């Protein structure tokens, strides 16, 4: 083993490596992005962090993928899809402790900078002769070293064929390797360790020229604002023993060096974008409506309940929110039928009659279901007929329901409701140390939990269950504060519920029932200032005219 | 003896500040004030809005008549007033006047040695003299609590150190302006013009800003605007306070204080177009039910009168079966003088709304004084009728013409004696103004951030141009989208919005309300610390 001593050794470790995924097709990010974050699942180890995906200015100066899924090579190593509520190996490099010794040899911060730096002046001038999509991910790799990732993610780009995946950090190896050479049979031996390979030939023969030097971190890690935003989201206390400071403090120092140096306000131009179906939107750009359809006196007939839903579409909802439980206070549902009974039906035919579409594959409204039950959301997602997951307690009733979240290709978004107790008890549970960050910091946490298990942080919308076990001036106090929500995506639903009454002075208990969407469209007219992303509202048509004149008055015209 | 009794009737320019301590009767105190000087001392031309600052039914059928005689005619310009802003020349001072150093000093003398309701005015008096004023306006103290001072008096530096005159030079000063003492010996010490505090009570710059900000006495050492200016500028800098805070710039409806930019009130409408008159009155309780602070009262072959003034006298009537009073403030939208005066004289209204800004027939403006009272009005901007005024769309500056237009006639009914803190502007939304107009106006509505500002937008054709069976559906949209801009005017701090669905705007303002009263305005950045150090 000349070449081949320590890099195919048997021994199997556990690495930490951070990665950078990047595009400039807009109209393609999420499925180009997704599909490498499905195959660094498949073929690097697992994911346990992600970044928002960001729109970013180029910082140059300092269906045929549909088809490749249905042929990719077997990783020989398992999928493991099961929870976990710790990572020790992330911990650790989090804390810059004592992993296992690099097999690639070292150089010291000194020669790192020197050769880091000789690497951007001659990349500057050398440039002086779109937008870009970006994505960090952290991965818990079975890799045995990064040049061997490096190899694996050359192969993945290949595959791809748009795509460019770079290693920021991996453990805390400071690595400067000047002149790579592999040859095209020491490249096949690596992929052979990690992939059982079965038109893998041509691939070999790119990589060999490709693979030039190692540089660990990355050079650019320090030097491109895109980098840091993207790394300020998932590890900003990390400190790397190159770097002058933690990410957080680089990443402010780089924010304010712009306004100080150049007056430029960096944020403007570097968008934060959270994934609701398959398309990009922009953080704070656009108040959706998100229209309630409750499948519940009882016996909703799903022709009735597929035509309000054609109604509130045509009324302007972008999303429909269907549930067949029951979330009032002091309640209990319907008599016999199941929760399955009322939805599946409704939704199987909505998607039969919007087959029955004319060609607008883009007026399409995006299906949320209000369920906390794994079954019915099983049943939803493997016959296509929900996008994303409306869970109100967000996955804490059956934490197995994540794994529904990911499919071998697909992604699903998920909103994550803060309630205590249920229905009957949840009025009484109203004792908070700290109302406002105790709800912010359960959600944080839930995501945080979320997000060591493999769903994407930009799919992941925060909503914090006005009225489920909150007295009236608490959900008010929670809607005074909602600004504590300005770097996350927001989903609401104050619609018709008991606090919005009391906010009120003083036909036969109608006229309560007409102040009482009245007032909402008060709470809609606030979200569109607050810049809320969704708002679940019953009186689809009321709250659009409200957003539509709102819209208008901020539109300038010339 | 003395000129100040010369018999010749030749005509100054004097600058009052009126004060009082009473927070309720403050507009009863200060409107009875603002008669007398009217009654007593010549013209009111000018007056400043009313500002809470920080440091009777009687008497007024029991009156001595004046010497002179109330020309209530209308006046577009005052000569004399144009030629006191210049300090161009006016007949000399019959009173001994010192010079700059020995105002200053003697100035200083009484600010080192004795070491709230604020409302200025100008008056073109025929008084001969401020000490012949001073007895006037002292003599008028007296038969109504209430400190009027002379701010100014023509471009005249008077000091006069000590001063007693006896009862029978007040009595000859008194009998010269009216067909009639024992304090005013006892209280009148001596005579400073201009007024010591002038240039230190900040109460006293806030008001002659509002009135002649580009005044400059020589005594004064810049601009009333520069002096208030740079004032606020210090307070900001070095004491690190917004002086407005507590000194709040006021405006009146009826008879009480509203401080401006506070509240947004809902006026209802009632178009007796569309009668029964019980139909109507019931429709007024309803609205007051509903929230209505106002009822703006319309009728535009049977005449406007004939729907407007029975509605208004059955309805005042029906008030009278409630053996307290949160009364509505009443609107009448009517350009006709007669329909006006009709109400007026039955006290069935409060207010003018004029969607012509008094342009129609501006004498309608000698009915907004009288005797004792004061009715506030609505100036609205348009151009021709309803047949027309959509093709009469084209404007120089849309925003900036309409303000001036509002701003020049403003000046008008300040000019001939309305009080300033009355007169509400009104942009008249779609009057005159395409749909994108219309918008552009309210985009930009903040341009009336020092104003009481009145809007209608309720039901008009460019809330349907905002938008994306069928003919009902757009109605409801068109309400819909009207609670929209009850939002935007509640944020942009609109004093009057003029609607259709009272119940629903009323809705809308309560919770937005709520959604900003926070208990603890330090508890966001505290309760963030906390968990930070949790
Ligand atoms: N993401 C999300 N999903 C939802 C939500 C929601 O807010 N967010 N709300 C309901 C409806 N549940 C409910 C309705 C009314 C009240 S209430 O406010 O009207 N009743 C009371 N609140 C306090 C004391 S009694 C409470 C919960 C169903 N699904
Ligand atoms: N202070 C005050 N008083 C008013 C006001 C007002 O805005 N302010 N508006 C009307 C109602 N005027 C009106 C109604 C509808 C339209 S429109 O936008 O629907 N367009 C029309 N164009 C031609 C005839 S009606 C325009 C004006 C009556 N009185
Ligand atoms: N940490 C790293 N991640 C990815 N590529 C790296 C790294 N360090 C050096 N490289 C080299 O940078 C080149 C990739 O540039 P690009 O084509 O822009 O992705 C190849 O020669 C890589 O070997
Ligand atoms: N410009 C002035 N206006 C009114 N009173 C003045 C003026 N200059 C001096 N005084 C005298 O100062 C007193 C002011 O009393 P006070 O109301 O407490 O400010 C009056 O009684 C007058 O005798
Ligand atoms: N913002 C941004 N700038 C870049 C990026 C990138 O991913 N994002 N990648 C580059 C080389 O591929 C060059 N510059
Ligand atoms: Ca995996
Ligand atoms: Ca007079
Ligand atoms: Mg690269
Ligand atoms: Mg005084």
């Amino acid at each position: 083993e000349t070449i081949q001593e320590l890099i195919l050794s048997e021994e199997n470790k556990t690495n930490i490596a951070v990665l950078n995924l990047g595009t400039n097709d807009r109209r393609n990010a999420v499925l180009i992005l997704e599909t490498a974050l499905h195959l660094v699942e498949k073929y690097l180890g697992k994911i346990i962090n992600t970044s928002y995906l960001y729109e970013t200015v180029p910082e140059y100066i300092v269906n045929y993928i549909n088809e490749l899924m249905q042929n990719l090579e077997e990783s020989k190593y398992e999928e493991n899809k099961e929870l976990i509520d710790k990572c020790e190996e992330y911990e650790t490099f989090l804390k810059n402790g004592k992993v296992d010794n690099s097999i690639l040899k070292e150089v010291n911060v000194e020669n790192y900078l020197l050769e880091c730096n000789n690497i951007i002046v001659k990349n500057d001038e050398i440039m002086k002769n779109s937008y870009f999509y970006n994505l960090t991910v952290v991965v818990k790799t079975f890799v045995n070293d990064p040049l061997s990732m490096l190899v694996v993610i050359k192969y993945i780009e290949e595959l791809m064929k748009i795509i460019d995946i770079d290693i920021l950090f991996f453990n805390d190896f400071t690595i400067f390797m000047k002149n790579i050479k592999l040859e095209k049979n020491m490249i096949y031996k690596i992929l052979s360790k990690y992939i059982h390979l079965e038109d893998p030939q041509e691939i070999i023969n790119n990589m060999v020229d490709n693979i030039e030097f190692l540089s660990i971190p990355h050079v650019y890690t320090t030097h491109r604002y895109s980098i840091l935003l993207c790394l300020n989201d998932m590890i900003p206390e990390y400190k790397h023993n190159v770097l002058n400071n933690t990410i957080r403090c680089l990443y402010n120092k780089y924010v304010s060096r712009m306004k100080e140096q150049y007056n430029i306000n960096i944020k403007e131009n570097n968008k934060r974008i959270y994934v609701l179906k398959d398309r990009i939107s922009y953080l704070k750009e656009k108040t959706n409506i998100v229209g309630i359809l409750n499948v519940n006196g009882i016996f909703v007939e799903p022709k009735r309940a597929v035509q309000r839903m054609f109604e509130m579409i045509n009324e302007g909802a972008s999303v429909i929110d269907i549930g067949g439980e029951s979330s009032a206070p002091f309640v209990i549902p319907n008599p016999k039928i199941s929760e399955r009974d009322l939805v599946v039906p409704v939704l199987q035919l909505f998607q039969k009659e919007w087959n029955d579409i004319i060609v607008k594959c883009d007026a399409k409204p995006i299906i949320s279901i209000d369920t906390i039950n794994y079954n019915v959301f099983k049943e939803c997602v493997d016959n296509d007929l929900v996008d994303i997951l409306n869970d109100i307690s967000a996955c804490t009733n059956n934490p197995e329901i994540i794994k529904l979240l990911k499919k071998k290709n697909k992604f699903y978004s998920v909103v994550l409701m803060h309630k205590r107790g249920n229905p009957h008890t949840m009025d009484k549970l109203t004792n908070y140390d700290n109302l406002v960050y105790d709800i912010k910091n359960y959600l944080e946490q839930r995501l945080n939990f979320l997000v060591l298990n493999g769903i994407p942080r930009y799919r992941i919308l925060f909503d914090i269950g006005l009225g489920f076990a909150k007295k009236h001036d608490q959900s008010i106090k929670l809607l005074q504060n909602i600004h504590v929500y300005d770097e996350y995506p927001l989903f609401i639903g104050y619609s018709r519920k008991r606090f919005i009454a009391h906010c009120m002075n003083d036909d036969k208990d109608q006229l309560l029932y007409q102040k009482n969407i009245c007032g909402g469209l008060a709470i809609a007219s606030y979200s569109y200032y607050k810049k809320v992303d969704l708002i679940r509202v019953h009186d689809v048509l009321e709250t659009k005219s409200v957003l539509d004149v709102l819209t208008k008055i901020d539109q300038v015209k010339d």
